[PDB]
Parts: C-alpha cells; sequence; structure tokens
C-alpha cells in the first residue's frame, strides 16, 4: 500500500490521474519526481519549468551545477538528482523533441529509465511542449514501463480521451 489516492488503474501497474503533478508532489512527497528535462536541464517552461519554480529555483541551481560537470544528457537518457522540497529525489529524463527532428523511437529509450525505480509519480514524456502525440506515449509507456507509475495529466480534456481510449 502507498499514498496515491484517486488513481485509474490503467494496468497492473500504470495508473494515471487528471492533476497537477506538482500539487501531486507536494502532498505525496514520493520517493522520486519525474521531470520532463532537455538534455541542458534548463528548466525554463513545461512540468521542467514548474517543478523548479516549486522548489524556489533550487533544482536549476542543482542542475547547473550537475552539468558544469557532467555536460548534457543524451535524448532518451536521465540523471537522479534531489527532489527538493517535492520529493526525495528527481528522475530528470529526455524524452525526443520531434520539433527538433529528434527520433521519436527514443521516447522507449526515456520510459526505460523509470524500470530503475520501483515507484514513480511522473509526466507523459514528450507530450504538451514537446510536441508528440499524447495518446501514444501512454501505450510507449504501458509498453515499456514494469515499475509501478503514477502518472499525472494536467489536460483535462487530454485526459479525459486518454482513458475513454486507453484499450
Ligand atoms: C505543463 C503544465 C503542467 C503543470 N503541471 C503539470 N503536471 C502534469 N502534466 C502537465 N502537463 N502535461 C500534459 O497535460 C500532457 C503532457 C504534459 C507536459 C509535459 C512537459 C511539458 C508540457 C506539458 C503539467
Amino acid at each position: 500500500v502507498n499514498s496515491f489516492s484517486g488513481y485509474l488503474k490503467l494496468t497492473d501497474n500504470v495508473y494515471i490521474k487528471n492533476a497537477d503533478i506538482v500539487e501531486e508532489a507536494k502532498k505525496v512527497k514520493p520517493t522520486v519526481v519525474v521531470n520532463a528535462a532537455n538534455v541542458y536541464l534548463k528548466h525554463g517552461g513545461g512540468v521542467a519549468g514548474a517543478l523548479n519554480k516549486a522548489t524556489n529555483n533550487a533544482m536549476q541551481v542543482e542542475s547547473d551545477d550537475y552539468i558544469a560537470t557532467n555536460g548534457p544528457l543524451k535524448v532518451g537518457g536521465s540523471c537522479v538528482l534531489s527532489g527538493h522540497n517535492l520529493a526525495k529525489h528527481c528522475l530528470h529524463v529526455v524524452g525526443p523533441n520531434v520539433n527538433k527532428g529528434e527520433d521519436i523511437q527514443l521516447l522507449k529509450s526515456a520510459y526505460e529509465n523509470f524500470n530503475q525505480h520501483e515507484v514513480l509519480l511522473a509526466p507523459l514524456l514528450s507530450a504538451g511542449i514537446f510536441g508528440a502525440d499524447p495518446i501514444h506515449s501512454l501505450r510507449v509507456c504501458v509498453d515499456t514501463v514494469r515499475t509501478n507509475v503514477y502518472l499525472a495529466v494536467f489536460d483535462k480534456n487530454l485526459y479525459d480521451k486518454l482513458v475513454s481510449s486507453f484499450l
């Protein structure tokens, strides 16, 4: 038993809710919150901008030190950093940005990072301002992640259709 409440069970291990990941994280304080990062960990907008703002920019300060030491992530890759006031850890995961010509097949590689963590709170990767189809992304998530993932989808009408049309 865990503390996530109000989710719809899509499969044995994937759950979904219409919620803001920032508010879910503050309420639950999960072991792992996933950020929809870019390779530079520049958390300017989208989920990343919202998460970083909720940390009072501490996520960005930590991220800039990480990049100065290690260089950029790979598209499809990830790193584990602090969760600050939102979670124990933040798993920064880079899905492909199709608006940059990046291979959408890399979305599966991105979701594979979730399997290194038994339980996660996460957004749909590559959705929103990353430009991919959120229905597709949900399919890749379900077909790739084997650990327990709680998906927060902030957009109401997108959420409404995802669960009503999920096979
Ligand atoms: C962005 C606003 C927002 C605040 N808190 C959130 N919590 C969860 N998901 C969110 N957005 N997203 C969707 O509804 C579907 C795709 C996803 C998204 C990811 C990355 C960038 C933009 C959008 C949000």
